[PDB]
């Protein structure tokens, strides 16, 4: 309930919309704030991508060796790793780490082109029992965060209980889930969101994502010091189309959900 009470109160400071799902494998409780409402991903979708890529790697050997051509005319809007590899080649494996590990967009929209496009993305989630997510466009579009808008959401619960499946549980083959997990504990671009809300000593493993309205997301696999792992979903979302990002809530909103833990 105090829990309850200072997400509101955080919430309220912020100006915008909060949703949190926290799923402690301890005790297989949960803390939901806002988790049934929808949320734009951004590029927290990522991980859906990575993962069904990995899922189809398990029946075709050496897929994530397969090289793919990188040319102008992939550029988008946020491209740190694609355009270092403009008229060359980045193998699958490549890319799904520069999708995750850097939020590269050139990136996902090659996982997305590999998978066949957003809905086959949305047909995996829904084929791990996930029935909220939904990928419906490519970058950089999907990250228009409109409010009202149900295109590219998913909820806080779901986002949670898919990501417990993908990093902690066997959506994944043993080798896949390895992968995915040693990926976001790559991860570069989340030292400012969920991680900046917990110990120094605990490990994380995160997806971020930024938008419009000044959407700002975290989604993390967390390794408490001795303890059971977490899962997190942090989604903070604004009124104005031309907010700026507020990582801190998103840290903010992990210390309150984990102190005393
Ligand atoms: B995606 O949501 O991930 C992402 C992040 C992130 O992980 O936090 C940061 C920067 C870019 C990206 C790529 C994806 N998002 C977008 O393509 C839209 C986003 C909108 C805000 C922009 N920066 C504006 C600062 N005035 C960057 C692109």
């Amino acid at each position: 309930a105090d829990v309850q009470q200072k997400l509101a109160e955080l919430e309220r400071q912020s100006g915008g919309r909060l949703g949190v799902a926290l799923i402690n494998t301890a005790d297989n409780s949960q803390i939901l704030y806002r988790a049934d409402e929808r949320f734009a991903m951004c590029s927290t979708s990522k991980v859906m991508a990575a993962a069904a890529v990995l899922k189809k790697s398990e029946s075709e050997p050496n897929l994530l060796n397969q090289r793919v051509e990188i040319k102008k005319s992939d550029l988008v809007n946020y491209n740190p790793i694609a355009e270092k590899h403009v008229n060359g080649t980045m193998s699958l494996a490549e890319l799904s780490a520069a999708a995750l590990q850097y939020s590269d967009n050139v990136a996902m929209n090659k996982l997305i082109a590999h998978v066949g496009g957003p809905a086959s993305v949305t047909a995996f989630a829904r084929q791990l029992g996930d029935e909220t997510f939904r990928l419906d466009r490519t970058e950089p579009t999907l990250n228009t965060a409109i409010p009202g808008d149900p295109r590219d959401t998913t909820s806080p619960r779901a986002m949670a209980q898919t990501l417990r499946n993908l990093t902690l549980g066997k959506a994944l083959g043993d080798s896949q889930r390895a992968q995915l997990v040693t990926w976001m504990k790559g991860n570069t671009t989340g030292a400012a969101s969920i991680q900046a809300g917990l110990p120094a000593s605990w490990v994380v493993g995160d997806k971020t994502g930024s938008g419009g309205y000044g959407t700002t997301n975290d989604i993390a696999v967390i390794w408490p010091k001795d303890r059971a792992p977490l899962i997190l979903v942090t989604y903070f979302t604004q009124p104005q189309p031309k907010a700026e990002s507020r990582r801190d809530v998103l840290a903010s909103a992990a210390k309150i959900v984990t102190d005393g833990l």
